[PDB]
């Protein structure tokens, strides 16, 4: 239904809000929610763990079946799976693990996956344990995504830092 409310408009197509992405998805019921995944779709913590828990583990079951059939994703790549109760679809996107030496240029390829969908609810990619500077990830998002993206930033201090700049 895509009834996004309370977002700050950064550009014509990028919007941002201090919010829990699971709570947003339950309110809005978007066509697409983006998961910040790893190449094996092991949804162990962070955004991925929270989305999986909200689907009662069904996201993990579907992901495991995807991996058994297709093998792991490429860094910078993605796949569409069901959004279960949270969204129509879930776009699982793999940003680079910058801390482990994966090329940060792949953050551009990661965000390019968003351009296949007219509107997305999404987190900042690579911006937790993967070690990418969230200011940098937001800039790559703005420079790369041309479709409508609604970004949810969980931590208030970080949101305030991103929107001040
Ligand atoms: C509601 N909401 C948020 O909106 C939110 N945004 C963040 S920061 C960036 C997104 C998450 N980090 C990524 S780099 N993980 C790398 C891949 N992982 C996949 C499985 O685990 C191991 C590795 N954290 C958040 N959390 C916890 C949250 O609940």
């Amino acid at each position: 239904v895509n009834s996004f409310s309370g977002y700050l408009k950064l550009t014509d197509n990028v919007y941002i809000k201090n919010a829990d992405i699971v709570e947003e998805a339950k309110k809005v019921k978007p066509t697409v929610v983006v998961n910040a995944a790893n190449v094996y779709l092991k949804h162990g913590g962070g955004v991925a763990g929270a989305l999986n828990k909200a689907t009662n583990n069904a996201m993990q079951v579907e992901s495991d079946d995807y991996i058994a059939t297709n093998g792991p994703l490429k860094v910078g790549g993605s796949c569409v799976l069901s959004g279960h109760n949270l969204a129509k679809h879930c776009l699982h996107v793999v940003g680079p693990n910058v801390n482990k030496g994966e090329d940060i240029q792949l953050l551009k390829s990661a965000y390019e996956n968003f351009n296949q969908h007219e509107v997305l609810l999404a987190p900042l990619l690579s911006a937790g344990i993967f070690g990418a500077d969230p200011i940098h990830s937001l800039r790559v998002c703005v420079d790369t995504v041309r479709t409508n993206v609604y970004l949810a930033v969980f931590d208030k201090n970080l949101y305030d830092k991103l929107v001040s700049s």
